[PDB]
């Protein structure tokens, strides 16, 4: 209830923090996992917008106290919550350090801001949930539903005192990079992402892509979005094998919800269900994250990483199908 604001203790030890010397190779990597740095995870981000975007950028006080209050607004749930803010913000940092000159200073900036913030003040309710039980925000946000109240939210700190990181753009620009930032957002929407993305393949197998067009520009960045939003998919197996008990956390919740309202959930989000979990993920990686990667490497060569460390986990997930799998550690 009402937009948190980091303290002054938050921000000022984030302008002193310095990252140590031996992450700054790994953070260059899509692979990597920012889960054992726990400490470090804002730092991280400094470090990543200030070696994409020039330590001149963003004013730093500004900056800190922007990184500080959003974090402080990303709530303390299983899943959609500031560790996944800022794995989808680094999986960004690497796809655009892999195509730099592909996009614009303001396009880099506004990504990574993008992303940082893409869920903020997620309650660990889907749109699903959300528009089948007429929550206050389905009925201002029609479609998109969370995805438009993370924008909201994104702007209201940089509506805070000392927090707008963007005032010292052109007024044009200024207007472009929340632009940018909107629709990035928006594209973190999956209902779009089957649209985009099958759009996408034709443009490309036509040859009709053309990045000079702003139509296409904008769906690229889309899908770019997609990629990193679900880039625990291409981690290690053991990273995101421990990712996906935090997912399914938040879906085992909201179907219990779903429960005391009288209603079967799907059975994803039945904590009773978790003999069909393998054969679910089996589905969301064809369905989705394998196509996702696929496209995102054709139009840009340079992820084929993301791709490769996919297949590799839907592998993983076919021989736990098999019952193939290896003995496996958890945090609970
Ligand atoms: O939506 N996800 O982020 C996501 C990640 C990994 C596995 C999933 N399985 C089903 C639905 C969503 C999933
Ligand atoms: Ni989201
Ligand atoms: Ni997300």
């Amino acid at each position: 209830a009402g937009t948190s604001i980091c303290t002054s203790e938050e921000w000022q030890g984030l302008m002193q923090f310095t990252l140590p010397v031996r992450l700054c190779k790994e953070i260059e990597l899509f692979h990597f996992d920012i889960g054992p740095f726990e400490n470090m995870w804002p730092g991280i981000f400094v470090y990543m917008v200030h070696r994409s975007c020039g330590t001149s950028c963003f004013e730093l006080e500004k900056l800190c106290r922007f990184i500080m209050s959003v974090k402080k607004n990303y709530r303390r749930v299983p899943y959609h919550n500031w560790k996944h803010a800022v794995t989808v913000a680094h999986c960004m940092y690497a796809i655009l350090q892999n195509n730099h000159t592909l996009f614009t200073d303001l396009e880099r900036k506004g990504l990574l801001i993008a992303c940082l913030c893409h869920d903020l003040d997620h309650r660990g309710f889907s749109n699903s949930y959300l528009q089948k039980f007429d929550h206050p925000l389905a009925a201002l946000y029609s479609t998109s539903t969370m995805e438009q109240h993370h924008f909201s939210q994104t702007v209201s700190i940089l509506q805070l005192e000392g927090h707008n990181i963007f005032s010292t753009l052109s007024s044009s620009e200024y207007e472009q990079v929340l632009e940018i930032i909107r629709k990035a957002i928006i594209a973190t929407d999956l209902a779009l992402y089957f649209g985009n993305r099958k759009q996408l393949e034709e443009m490309y197998q036509t040859g009709s892509l053309n990045l000079n067009n702003q139509s296409h520009r904008d769906r690229v960045i889309g899908l770019m979005m997609t990629a990193c939003d679900l880039c625990s998919v291409t981690k290690l197996w053991p990273v995101t094998k421990l990712t996906a008990n935090d997912i399914y956390a938040e879906f085992w919740a909201e179907g219990d919800e779903m429960k005391k309202l009288g209603i079967q959930p799907i059975p994803m989000m039945d904590r009773d269900k978790k003999d069909e979990v393998p054969q679910g993920q089996l589905g969301f990686y064809n369905a989705v994250a394998i196509p996702c990667y696929t496209t995102l490497t054709q139009i840009l060569p340079p992820t084929e990483p993301l791709l490769k460390a996919c297949r590799d986990n839907l592998s993983q997930w076919e021989k736990v199908i098999r019952g193939e799998e290896t003995a496996t550690w958890i945090s609970s």
